[PDB]
């Protein structure tokens, strides 16, 4: 029993965090086989800060330009090269902590790890959502760069995320082929973060979790359909809800033998009524950065290996 | 900027993690040089979970009753002992991956991670308090029993929590010698938590986080005392504030410019009116299970390796 915001264990990927210099910046990499992948603002000094050309920056640098070190030892850079805003590094030596992995680009709403890094460091995990607008909402001070987001399936590690900027109280980055989540550039303009809004599906799978966990006060004998909740949820700024989203909530509908359209006349209530200060698990607002899986998995119990 | 419950990287604890079995109750071993640590109750049977005997209970068994499994790889039992409530099972092969570490006792409203695990798999990592009560307000299913709590401090894992049992929604251990935190027994009797308080200067910490962050909405000018404060603290089952707490939280009045009792005056005005609707670090109540410690740990980014 109980509920916690609960990352996935971090040993796979410690160690295959590295730091590396170029010039007067330090930040931290992803050393897999024998390529260290980093931001490549690495790269970037004050001026280009503003109008960076990238292409142009990284000809004028060669290989011994790359500090990288693991730990004590140092990596030697025997080649380099830019896949769109990461650079990859190529180095003289295979990690040998090379753990089964893969690269996934993950969807607003889905939740991961993430193991923040300082001069190749490990220092602390967290669990957050990707958001409907392309950030997380994060907790980084300078120095974090390179840092990664990844979740674990079986043995298998699935990179998902890295680390480059804060905006505005915000934090964006790419994935491991170097896209950006969202319509950010890795420079200085004038880009902020869009609308953000409330992940419905992950707000009915927590308040699936506090049925199994006996906070049962909010549930009513109502029900509703897709359209009526739909029509509530928009005026409150949360997204719209599918029948995929219904389908989805199926294994816990059937554990708790609440159906979704009950539990979604229970969310219209909470919406347009408040919680009256009363709680759920521990909270006085409605947590929506739990997915459906993340509660089967900790209200059932996988593990890995 | 941000902030987030934040757990220790987890790599260190998860190299020592193993399967204990013994008869029919498989559960989790905690695996250093060549001792294996786990809760005494996995010699009891269903007769025995009311009113054990494990005097006799041990003397009954021989080591090769004992199934410890690394992984795939078996431990031979060599030997076995009993220091209180834990059982010390001796292997024939050392821990090549026993980090430094010590085993301490840690005191109510001290935080420190969790390693949940499975039949020796680890599972998630979380951070949690101890509360004034002695319990912790944990996550853990069956087969949960003989996971740990323990903290990074530079080089070296601190072992301070074994987790035992589940005590009507809440979670009651051990130190690592065997040691129970609270009142509470490793057998069935009418045992229940007593009542909880919260933890006055960790809610301090966490406001100061806040002001970090950017959240100012709270501050006001006025001033108070030590015993003015702790009058209306007890009247909402806040725990007393010392002269101790006042010079833990100096840093972070350094920092902030705001003074330890500016900031208890905050505080009793938040006790006595409400949040009115407005949140504090996303949160809509006070939270308590941050030290002072964690604050500066993830507002100044101190790591470990």
């Amino acid at each position: 029993s109980g509920f916690r915001k609960m990352a996935f264990p971090s040993g796979k990927v410690e160690g295959c965090m590295v730091q590396v210099t170029c010039g007067t910046t330090t930040l931290n990499g992803l050393w897999l086989d024998d390529v260290v992948y980093c931001p490549r603002h690495v790269i970037c000094t004050s001026e280009y800060m503003l109008n960076p050309n990238y292409e142009d920056l990284l000809i004028r640098k060669s290989n011994h330009n790359f500090l990288v070190q693991a730990g004590n030892v140092q990596l030697r850079v025997i080649g380099h090269s830019m896949q769109n805003c990461v650079l990859k590094l190529k180095v003289d030596t295979a990690n040998p902590k090379t753990p089964k992995y893969k690269f996934v680009r993950i969807q607003p709403g889905q939740t991961f790890s993430v193991l923040a890094c300082y001069n190749g460091s490990p220092s602390g995990v967290y669990q957050c959502a990707m958001r409907p607008n392309f950030t997380i909402k994060g907790s980084f001070l300078n120095g974090s760069c390179g840092s990664v987001g990844f979740n674990i399936d079986y043995d298998c590690v699935s990179f998902c995320y890295m680390h480059h900027m804060e905006l505005t109280g915000v934090h964006a980055g790419t994935d491991l082929e170097g896209n950006f989540y969202g319509p950010f550039v890795d420079r200085q303009t004038a880009q902020a973060a869009g609308t953000d809004t409330t992940i419905t599906v992950n707000v009915l799978a927590w308040l699936y979790a506090a049925v199994i966990n006996g906070d049962r006060w909010f549930l009513n004998r109502f029900t509703t359909t897709l359209n009526d909740f739909n029509l509530v949820a928009m005026k409150y700024n949360y997204e719209p809800l599918t029948q995929d989203h219904v389908d989805i909530l199926g294994p816990l509908s059937a554990q708790t033998g609440i159906a979704v359209l009950d539990m979604c006349a229970s969310l219209k209530e909470l919406l347009q009524n408040g919680m009256n200060g009363r709680t759920i698990l521990g909270s006085a607002l409605l947590e929506d950065e739990f997915t459906p899986f993340d509660v089967v998995r900790q209200c059932s119990g996988v593990t890995f290996q």
